[PDB]
């Protein structure tokens, strides 16, 4: 019953479509280029060649049978803009659009895009964070000051316990998860040790985590 | 600090350069497009116009002394491949490369790319997960089975204590954080309550977290 | 006098610029085409080569201080849209935009265009009205029902007085003006006569005016 | 019986065709681009894909069954020129052609075009008139010195009568129409009042109308 | 001598310019192609780079004072037409124009071209006449019926006197000239003989000349 | 039986083909562009779409059933060169080729072209001769020193006889033909007169003809 | 049974395919351009139009029934690179690839190309050797110091024996073959003579051969 | 030394230039591509940017004094042909030309090319011979029947003497050289043995050599 349409098969849009189909959902792959439709037809419940900037073709797809629509056109600003305008004028509930710059974001905001995504920009900032800090594998920001960070275990952390490396007192951070040799310990007891090259999931303020990385690692 | 060289100022590479310079790192912005080098001039230490595939221009850039080199050319496969093979011939320790498809990733593997990144693919996976479940704001996967997940609160959770929603034994998860009205509570107590439209950071197995999303949300 | 800035010197925009400068107004002629800026140089106060979609060039033009800004780019939808959104971000009070189709008009509505113009459409309507009825030279519509209409005289009207063609009671209209042999009579008397190939300015309901065109012409 | 052919479907030509069809006439939409024919087929009694610069195709349309022919090609000077030459050499009674510049007008004049239209230029001068004079909504020029002008009612005109604002004596102009809240009074008696934001249709010399606008408004 | 201006240095126009300068005439070689103006520089009095369709450049060339202006642009119809209409607006007495097809010839007729030339067409007619009859070297048509024709001699004419081949009464023609071994005899006598592979200039009706070509050759 | 093939339908080639067909011959029109074949099919005994630079297509036309072949490709040097090489390697008796420059002539000479034609160049020199000498309508060169010239009769020649204007004694030229009001007198008697605007066909040395034009005209 | 696939029909690849077919082998000609397939279909046991950079098409050809595969694409570096990567990932035993530069060679080496060929470069060095030494017809290098060289017999060598021109003692080289008037003597006895313009196949160190050429020739 | 001029720096021509300069010859590297002239600057005596088809630039290069001129343009047939005809018109003694197909070779034959080379074709023949027989490393053909061939040794030949493999009488060939472990033995004795993975230089009839390859290898 729940229906997703993915217009603009690219890296972002193709990933969205393939992942939504893998999850067992109803997805329609839409693209103006025939080769992209041929490539993503195996990964969609239905795939059509449609110039989504044309109205008639959009109505022929039955764009109104879809609860969610994702305009993944991010390089052609005019195409994405007028596709989103068409979709909003056809009373589509949820419209998520890939953006290209701040001004494309402003245009999509003014025309009524329900969600605007900047994939390359967010990945750029995350990869820069992992770049300057070689210890960070991944993280998630709780706010402008707090976050949960996954770290690669260290020369200094090898064979040390959670009270030997106390963080709730020495840094104000909380030990959260340990990953060793494929196994994963959640909410670990104060007796658990950490070996080198393990995955340490910690949580707290960014500055305290950086201080732990500088002194405790 | 450190020495980063961002070849190919795109959305991804430009975000990398801007974020790295915001954190005060020496970042060399390299591109072939004059307007691209003009766009990130104030957002980098040195912004030079140069063709990265030419060995003479790479020697002119002094690229052999940089510790970190990130090429962000994804659409142009030949340029990215030859630039990566060049930098590897110049014996660069850290080479991070943005890829476009599986075969580009494999050809970067064979020529010695240190870290290959697929930004749009991972972001599409994340946004598709957020699309299938509107409650999920952000998340991070500890493995192929356990994750830390951020949720948006529901009318079904307004003014309900943490002990009322026992997640340690009813589902085997752990509530981690409560963001409310711009403030944030880390590692809360069983007596703290939940209002609607709050940010709930939980941690546990994916299936158990979604079981909560079904039963209690 | 006033401050007008005509971005996009086209046929429409070039006519605007030429006419406004003929009446002695400070008009800034802005275009990307060097030959276009060279064409209207003597027909404007300042004629500058600049890309209107670039924010830096718009700041260089001092466009933030102008009271009236008219962008005449119709064919290029993306350039017109981003220029309009730019000028609105710069808080311009009066933004007049030339449009190309309905969706361009809507996207200009959503980004805050002050007045959207469709020159070719309205002129086509007028010329089609003049085509269906060869008697109509020009006209202006007071509403969707009443108009002031200019006619070319017919052999059926040579040397016939205004009282002979009673239009106030026979059709409910009013004869307004009589152009003859380069001279012009405004608000004529019932004793003035009509010769053929004269300009007859009448006013009234469209259906009644055409009823006259049928019966008396 | 009366037949119109509209060659050159653009903004101007498309408007002409759609308006002529709305009026209940026989129109044939001709265009070299298939998409334009597909778009305007719903708005024409018949629509064909024809390269109107080719003779054979023009004869195949039966261009001789048409009393009126409108060459709305205004960007390609050679195409419009040779289409008009073909049409005049095929003994078409009325040929109306959209022009682009003064020299295209001269060429069409020399080859025998029955009417030459400059839509963008006329709209440019009219919009410039409405630009410098913010009170003018629309107008119609009776001669180089006299015209009928429609104006937006003023702060000063609110709740004032036609003898309180005497124009036949104080300015030499004639009150002609009033439009208030959707209703429209024609040839109004001296007792009618005028409220703010009403539409005031006046008629007279341009200088007297401007003096009224300066002092009386 | 005289003032010629060859606009559009092509094969035809370049030949005109080269031959006219060889005979010592002031010839202005005008073209848009820089290499074309460089090619005929030593073969003209003045060779200037200029766009002929621009009125300002034509005024810069001082083209209004030239007595003879020959535009040789044939492929580009619009450029040739506008250049011709320009030069006619500048009141040039002698305007010679190279045409490409019948409609280009007609549009040059209507805009006032003084002499329209079709070089390739006439040369094709001449070469086709020489192809149908290998005896014909060159010819000139006095009318649609009588011509002066040059023939190549045949074994059937070696050492035969002019009185032996009576052409004044047997066919009604006149033998005019005998070219033999680099020498040439004008208006020969009945006693002069003919050798093979000579140039025989005859004059008369086409049918009678070909009757000779059949019977005596 | 006699067969002509015309490859390269242009102005020159199209004229050759149309004139050869008008003469009642067997012509095959060959062109790579489909529109040219469609245009010249009505003027050829057979017309085909063939890329004449391909061998297989040439053999499929039966290029060997043709005694004469005319490569009228004059703008593409490589196409004409390799078509002529193919034709000579297929043992075609007579190959006549349109040339473009002296070096193309040399190439066609070396590869074995039977005849090389420079139509535009010859017409250029002839039109230049008619340009500098406004009296010359047409002519034919007998040698480097002698020629027959057709002239427009003169103010001075009006109503004068052939002995009154003696040329065999005063100039060494021979009176040859007179054309008056459509009639044409050949080999005229010494009593024939010449009126103004008549056509005077004279024959002799170029210098004597020029002296006659200067003094006798 | 033995199967060769030749992808990339060019001069090199076309020669490989035609020669392999002449030898009586099983060859499949693959090319993205239809005309190349049409040209080489007569010279291959099977020829198909296939975009070899696409996987699906490669599997459809049955690229796995081929023991040898030759990627003769040498101008498009990306196409050849990704075709070779596909072929190696499909477990093709022998992959021989035409290269373009040293860096393309390095890429093909890293991705696992079984053989890399530089045809133009090797022919360039061989033709340069024959250029500076006009006596060398062909040769074969045994090592960096020894080679067998074929030479054109000399003015000095005419009618001289193998002991009269002793090379095993005077130069350290070995006489190997003589070719005279089409006949060829192998391992010749000490009595054989050598005439001028014969072919002399000698073998030894490069320096001794050059000394023989300088003094003995 | 000598004077070589390499026009058209390609893979073949660039290899020629590099090898000839390595051997210390005055080589003029001529190309139209600026980057190509910049690439071989250090690998030539003089590297000049020039269009070879322009006669003026060829005179500027002083090409008329060079003894050897090698044009390596193969893809561009017209440029190569006109350059060759130019250099032949300048009476160059030695003109070597790279060809692309048979007809290009013939047109170079007809215009007087001294030596025409087909590098890719001959290399394809050689590599196809090495493909049909993996034992063949290199070879040189003494005629259409006898060759000197280099083989890779087989397990079937390890530690077998030359007299054990009698090739003079069993097959009529002669073993010439044995390369082993970087050393090389010329004209070996019957007592020398053969190890596997050695280079065996043999000489004789092709059929007899392959008979050995079958029976003894
Ligand atoms: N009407 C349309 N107009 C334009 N593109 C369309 C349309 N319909 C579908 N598409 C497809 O949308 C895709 C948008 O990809 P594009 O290259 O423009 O963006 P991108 O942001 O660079 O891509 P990526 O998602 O890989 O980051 C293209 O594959 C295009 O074929
Ligand atoms: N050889 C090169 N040398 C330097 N810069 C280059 C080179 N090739 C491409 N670039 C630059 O790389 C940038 C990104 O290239 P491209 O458009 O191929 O990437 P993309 O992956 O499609 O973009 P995005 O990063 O926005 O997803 C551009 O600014 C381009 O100018
Ligand atoms: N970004 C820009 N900045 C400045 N000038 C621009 C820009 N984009 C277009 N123009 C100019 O706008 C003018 C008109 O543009 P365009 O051809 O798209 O309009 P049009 O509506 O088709 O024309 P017309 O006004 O004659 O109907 C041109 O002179 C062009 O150079
Ligand atoms: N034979 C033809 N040659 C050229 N255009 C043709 C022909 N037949 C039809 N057309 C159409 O005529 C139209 C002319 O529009 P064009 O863009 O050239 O003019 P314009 O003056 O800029 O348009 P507008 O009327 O919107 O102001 C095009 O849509 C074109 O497809
Ligand atoms: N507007 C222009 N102003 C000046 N020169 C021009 C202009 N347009 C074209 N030319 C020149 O006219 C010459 C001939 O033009 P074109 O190729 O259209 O003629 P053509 O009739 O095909 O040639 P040919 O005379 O060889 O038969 C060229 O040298 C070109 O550069
Ligand atoms: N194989 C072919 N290659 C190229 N042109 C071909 C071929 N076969 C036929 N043609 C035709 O030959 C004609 C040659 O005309 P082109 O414009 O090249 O020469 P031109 O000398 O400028 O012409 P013109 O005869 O009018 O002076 C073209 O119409 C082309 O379509
Ligand atoms: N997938 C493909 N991508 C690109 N080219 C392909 C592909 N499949 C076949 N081909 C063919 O491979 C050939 C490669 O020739 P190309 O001109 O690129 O190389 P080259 O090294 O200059 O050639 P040559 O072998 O003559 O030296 C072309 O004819 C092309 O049509
Ligand atoms: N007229 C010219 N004058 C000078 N250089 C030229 C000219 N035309 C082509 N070249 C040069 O010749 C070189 C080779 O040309 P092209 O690409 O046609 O040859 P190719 O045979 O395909 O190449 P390769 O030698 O690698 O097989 C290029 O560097 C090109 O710039
Ligand atoms: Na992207
Ligand atoms: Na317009
Ligand atoms: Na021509
Ligand atoms: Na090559």
């Amino acid at each position: 019953n729940k229906q997703f349409a993915v217009i603009g098969l690219g890296r972002f849009g193709g990933s969205i479509c393939k992942e939504l189909h893998r999850m067992g959902h109803e997805v329609l792959a839409v693209d103006i280029n025939e080769e992209k439709v041929n490539a993503y037809a195996s990964y969609a419940t239905h795939a059509v060649i449609a110039n989504a900037t044309e109205e008639n073709e959009l109505l022929s797809l039955g764009i109104r049978n879809f609860e969610y629509v994702i305009v993944a056109i991010g390089a052609n600003i005019q195409a994405s803009t007028l596709t989103t305008l068409l979709l909003k004028e056809l009373d589509i509930p949820n419209i998520w659009v890939k953006a290209q710059n701040y001004y494309h974001h402003k245009v999509l905001e003014k025309i009524g895009a329900d969600r605007i995504i900047h994939p390359e920009k967010d990945m750029g900032v995350k990869i820069a964070q992992s770049l300057s800090d070689e210890n960070v594998l991944n993280y998630i920001d709780l706010s402008d000051e707090y976050s949960i960070v996954e770290l690669l275990a260290t020369r200094k952390l090898d064979s040390k316990s959670i009270i030997d490396l106390n963080v709730r007192a020495k840094y104000g951070c909380t030990i959260l998860a340990i990953k060793h040799h494929g196994d994963i310990c959640l909410s670990p007891a104060p007796e658990d040790i950490i070996r080198e090259q393990d995955c340490l999931v910690i949580m707290g303020h960014k500055k305290d985590i950086k201080r732990f990385e500088n002194e405790g690692m």
